[PDB]
């Protein structure tokens, strides 16, 4: 009281925080529904003249707290107040399941709206995106906000309303698959997304970490060409057993040769096959000649139907509809004479990882994240906030039962169910395969005991098990990806039986997804416990010190009989694991390097792409991708030094009245024993002549709609041709790099010179159908 204002900090900035915003909860305790709501009118108005939101942080924490209470009878705990500060940080809160999250997130989220630029809340799957829009939406609505929800089965207009609204809710996939169609756009207002504001990802660790690589792509709904099939096959015909090219015992590989490197060269007029420019025709040519030579018909593969169709080699069955990849199909399909079946071509791509690193700011939570902290920090720019649980854990969690084999480990698991069923305390068993949950079903229905098997299919209907699975006699088997964000509330009677009963059948490849198992019970201080079951024969008991402690268990004498549970053990065990965690990290940072590469050259490129989309007079710029062009076609007929027998040969004349200028324009006109620079500017003239004509006397706009299309089709061209052969590039990296060096610095510097091959080819192609082509 009085000794306690005396006296009146040690506290972290969001225990203060949460302090602060409790303080002045009486403030909206009693304001009319109105007056609450008006609370937003007057927070844009202060945002308007000068405040931030950090500003305006404590009273909209305050207002949305109070709010809640009204809407759905939930008042933000104060952790969930420290957790929204941590996400409002663009950093990643870390709660607990449990502790409500979502309704955690509605604080940020409202506040970084207000400034009207839109806030993505990101969700695992539709189901979730749907059920939080429409629950959690009510509080922003009630506060005088507009909710939007973004599926894949509505219309671009109907997306474009959904991404308008001040909040927006939807999946990782659609959101990145958006982007990338907003970016193959004709008309800036077919767009549909607004500006990358903010993210507010859930599950974080599973989007950022685990499936940061995972590819969106949108396929060309046209088809490939098959003539370099063809050609490649024709070529690989003329090549010899030993001087053309080699072939390993041990492996498949077949490589060429210098002679067969010099006859390709000398086959396809080309100075080096291993140009940048020549990635695919030597693809191609590798593939042509590993099916000749690695692949026997009537053993590796038959001819069915003017097919070709794999055969299994131990069973001679078939595999009908499996196809070889990476063009060696099509190119077995050249050699047997059959028709060629190109691939469909990537129009767009990225990655969960590189679409959200396009966003201005980035938030995430999770129940499991703080681990993995540096990567978030390296990779998002995002720090982890570890946030108190509400209420002490009491959840027993158990060391790890170690059995000799896998039959006795399952068979520990269903005898552990049954007891727990026999006494009605629910049960919740955690696989990481639906193979293995079917295993655990039939121990289970042997034993007549009644459960539910959730294997991530339908998440409307499993989310209605899962919801079920805290009452009396309840029984469930989840493989690690299915009943995701569902709570499981204890029922009547349940708590008193010992709350929810976990039980893994295996370790993951990461802790996170173990903990996040264990997490499904105990939430709100709840009792529970968690036990993982384990054997000598699970995968991660052959790693690394796991490896030397079974074997010494083994010849100690472990039986299924009786399990072994050591704190030594444990810890080897979980040594591994963290080893295990250490090379999977290892491999991202790799992946990381690689990826990076296509990934600036998108950014650019859209970027580029972009302003020609947002560019009114387009002229200028076209004008000068002429002038680029002509200067390689003049030095190309130039040589800066050749003599020797003949000086500057010219066949350029017929190249000009064939690609810029009209047919028999000039010849003897400035050209001749001239010099390079003057060349260049006499022929500029004339073009620009042709261009002014062209111009003003055929269409008056319509030249500036002329441009615009050509760019844009010539971009998203080549940008095409681009990704196909970078990532032929990067597959066969390692035929480019000497032995004993890194392929990455290699990939990087080709990939470099294909980009430049790439703006080189845009900029003729616009050249050409610019100075020869009528609408």
């Amino acid at each position: 009281h009085m000794l306690g204002i005396l006296n009146k900090r040690t506290l972290n900035r969001y225990e203060k925080i949460a302090n602060d915003i409790d303080a002045i909860r009486g403030d909206y305790e009693n304001l009319s529904d109105d007056a609450l709501k008006h609370k937003t009118i007057e927070f844009k108005e202060r945002l308007e003249k000068g405040a931030t939101t950090d500003d305006l942080l404590v009273e909209a924490f305050a207002v949305v707290r109070e709010a809640s209470r009204r809407v759905t009878g939930m008042f933000p705990f104060k952790v969930q107040l420290m957790g929204g500060v941590a996400l409002h940080d663009g950093n990643i809160a870390e709660m607990k399941t449990g502790e409500g999250k979502t309704l955690t997130s509605t604080l940020p989220v409202y506040l970084n709206a207000l400034t009207g630029k839109g806030v993505h809340v990101v969700t695992v799957n539709e189901y979730l995106a749907s059920r939080d829009a429409e629950q959690m939406g009510k509080i922003f609505e009630f506060l005088g906000l507009t909710v939007g929800l973004n599926l894949n089965s509505m219309s671009k207009d109907e997306k474009r309303e959904a991404y308008a609204a001040d909040i927006t809710y939807s999946t990782n996939n659609e959101l990145g698959f958006d982007y990338l169609r907003d970016n193959m756009v004709l008309y800036k207002e077919q767009m549909v997304q607004r500006p990358l504001h903010f993210a507010v990802i859930d599950e974080v660790d599973s989007i950022l970490i685990d499936e940061a690589r995972t590819p969106l792509i949108i396929s060309g709904q046209a088809a490939k060409s098959t003539k370099l099939y063809v050609q490649a096959n024709a070529f690989v015909r003329t090549l010899k057993a030993e001087k053309d090219y080699t072939y390993d015992i041990k492996t498949k590989a077949v490589q060429l040769t210098e002679e067969g490197m010099t006859k390709a060269e000398k086959a396809f007029g080309i100075d080096n096959l291993f140009d940048v420019k020549h990635v695919a025709l030597n693809h191609h040519i590798n593939q042509a000649l590993k099916a000749h030579v690695a692949m026997q018909k009537d053993v590796d593969y038959v001819v069915e139907d003017g097919q070709v169709v794999i055969v299994d080699s131990f069973t001679g069955r078939l595999m009908k509809g499996r196809r070889y990849s990476e063009g060696l199909h099509q190119a077995i399909e050249a050699k047997e004479g059959l028709e060629i079946q190109n691939e469909s071509m990537t129009l767009a791509t990225i990655t969960f990882q590189n679409y959200f690193r396009m966003y201005e700011k980035l938030a995430g939570m999770t129940g499991t994240a703080k681990t993995e902290e540096e990567e978030f920090r390296n990779i998002y720019n995002m720090q982890v906030v570890t946030i108190p649980t509400n209420r002490p854990v009491v959840r027993d969690d158990r060391p790890d039962l170690i059995y000799r084999t896998m039959e006795g480990k399952f068979k520990a698991v269903a005898e552990d169910v049954a007891q727990r069923y026999m006494t009605g305390q629910p049960v919740l068993v955690g696989t990481v395969a639906v193979e293995t949950s079917e295993l655990i079903s039939k121990l289970l229905k042997n034993k007549g005991i009644p459960h539910q098997v959730l294997n991530a299919k339908n998440h409307e209907r499993e989310a209605q098990i899962i919801e079920e699975a805290g009452q009396k006699g309840a029984v469930t088997i989840a493989t690690n990806m299915a009943g995701r964000g569902t709570d499981i509330k204890l029922g009547e009677g349940v708590k008193e039986l010992g709350g929810l009963a976990v039980v893994g059948t295996e370790r993951h490849e990461s802790r996170r997804i173990d903990n996040q198992l264990r997490g499904r019970s105990g939430r709100q201080g709840d009792p529970g416990i968690t036990q993982f079951y384990l054997s000598m024969e699970d995968e991660l008991m052959r790693r690394f010190g796991a490896e030397r402690t079974m074997a010494m268990l083994d010849r100690f004498g472990m039986d299924d009989s009786t399990p072994i549970q050591s704190k030594m053990v444990s810890r080897a065990v979980e040594s591994s694991q963290k080893r295990v965690e250490g090379n999977n990290f290892d491999s991202r940072k790799q992946l990381l390097q690689y990826d990076d590469v296509l990934r600036q050259q998108r950014e650019v490129i859209y970027k580029q792409r972009f302003e020609v989309i947002d560019s009114e007079n387009l002229r200028e710029i076209v004008e000068n991708m002429i002038k680029s062009s002509l200067e390689r076609a003049i030095a190309a007929y130039t040589p800066r030094e050749e003599l020797p027998e003949e000086w500057k040969l010219d066949g350029l004349v017929d190249l000009i009245n064939t690609t810029y200028l009209d047919e028999g324009a000039l010849e003897k006109s400035d050209i001749f024993g001239k010099e390079p620079d003057e060349m260049l500017e006499l022929i500029m003239d004339r073009i620009i002549t042709k261009y002014n004509e062209k111009e003003e006397q055929f269409g008056k706009e319509q030249m500036r709609e002329f441009e615009k299309v050509i760019v844009l089709r010539a971009v998203d061209s080549k940008w095409m041709d681009h990704i196909d052969a970078m990532d032929q590039l990067r597959q066969g990296i390692h035929l480019r790099a000497y032995a004993q060096t890194n392929p990455l610095r290699e990939y990087q510097m080709e990939g470099f010179a294909m980009f430049e091959h790439m703006i080189e080819s845009i900029e003729d192609e616009v050249a050409k159908f610019v100075m020869k082509a009528e609408i």
